[PDB]
């Protein structure tokens, strides 16, 4: 996702936490806010264009070698390749902050958790077809953009009703809504089903094959004869939206049960 996405994301796991998860990542943070996973929910976004990040630029996707929309899958040993992936990532940073959480890569480990699972609900952080979507130029409100960069930026944006850090939270709240009472209120107990701190890898596999199911069912459906040649602001849009805002929903509840497991000792 793009920077409203990712705060949306944060803003939502600050409402699900426990309160000593919330203090363990304030200390962490050296942020005790009302925004402290917001305030370094992009930061990934920003370390990766500079020389010593740029180590960390695959670790935002898994780039599924699945066959959309005809057949979607995730196969870790097969889509992470040598450089690493969100799955990778989320073992590493994950265990960091489970085995050294007062030391000195705990705030970088943390930062990245919050980025990455952010990005494994990002259908097309999960498909390997033209570089994630990157490579398909599509029409969005006249304007000429990418698939990768609709799902990213210019949907949850329109959706959002604009990108910044207050619009950010007033999305969150609506969603975080959603899940305790509303839309999702009656599925979201199932949304942690498979959960394992003792298994990174396993947990986030769930989610990003959860996530790049969507490839085949919303992103893709409609064909590429249809996505090529149509403006994606309209009924493309329309389809989408309940896509990604539940996927935003689940990325924040996720986050936050992943927060509490890494945080929790046993009183
Ligand atoms: N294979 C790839 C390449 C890029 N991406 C994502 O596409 C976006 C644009 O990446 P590039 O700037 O590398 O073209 C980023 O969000 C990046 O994480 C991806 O999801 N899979
Ligand atoms: C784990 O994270 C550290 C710090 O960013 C990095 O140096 C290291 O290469 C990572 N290891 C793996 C296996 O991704
Ligand atoms: C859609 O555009 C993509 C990328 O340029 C291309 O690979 C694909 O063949 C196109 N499909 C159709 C039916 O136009
Ligand atoms: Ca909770
Ligand atoms: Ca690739
Ligand atoms: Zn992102
Ligand atoms: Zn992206
Ligand atoms: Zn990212």
């Amino acid at each position: 996702w793009g920077n409203l996405g990712h705060e949306t994301v944060a803003y939502i796991a600050q409402s699900f936490v426990a309160s000593s998860t919330e203090s363990f990542c304030q200390n962490i943070l050296g942020d005790d806010s009302t925004s402290y996973l917001a305030n370094v929910a992009t930061w990934a976004d920003t370390y990766k264009y500079t020389d010593a990040g740029e180590f960390s630029k695959p670790y935002h996707f898994i780039d599924a070698q699945d066959n959309p929309p005809q057949s979607c899958g995730v196969d870790y040993d097969r889509d992470c390749g040598s450089a690493g992936c969100s799955i990778s990532a989320i073992q590493n940073y994950t265990n960091i902050l489970l085995e050294s959480p007062n030391g000195s890569e705990a705030l970088n480990a943390l930062k990245f958790v919050v980025h990455i699972i952010g990005d494994i609900h990002q259908p097309l952080h999960d498909e390997n077809l033209e570089a994630g979507g990157n490579g398909i130029d599509v029409t969005y409100d006249g304007e000429t953009t990418n698939l990768h960069h609709i799902w990213d930026t210019n949907m949850p944006e329109e959706a959002a009703g604009g990108y910044s850090l207050s619009v950010a939270k007033t999305y969150a709240d609506l969603l975080t809504e959603r899940i305790k009472t509303g839309t999702y209120s009656s599925k979201k107990d199932s949304w942690t089903d498979g959960i394992d701190i003792k298994d990174p890898v396993s947990t986030s596999m769930i989610w990003a094959a959860d996530a790049n199911t969507y490839v085949c069912s919303t992103v893709l459906d409609d064909g590429l004869a249809y996505i090529n040649s149509t403006d994606l602001s309209g009924e493309y849009y329309d389809k989408s939206q309940p896509v990604f805002e539940e996927l935003i929903a689940k990325a924040g509840y996720r986050l936050a049960a992943w927060l509490d497991l890494i945080a929790s000792q046993p009183s």
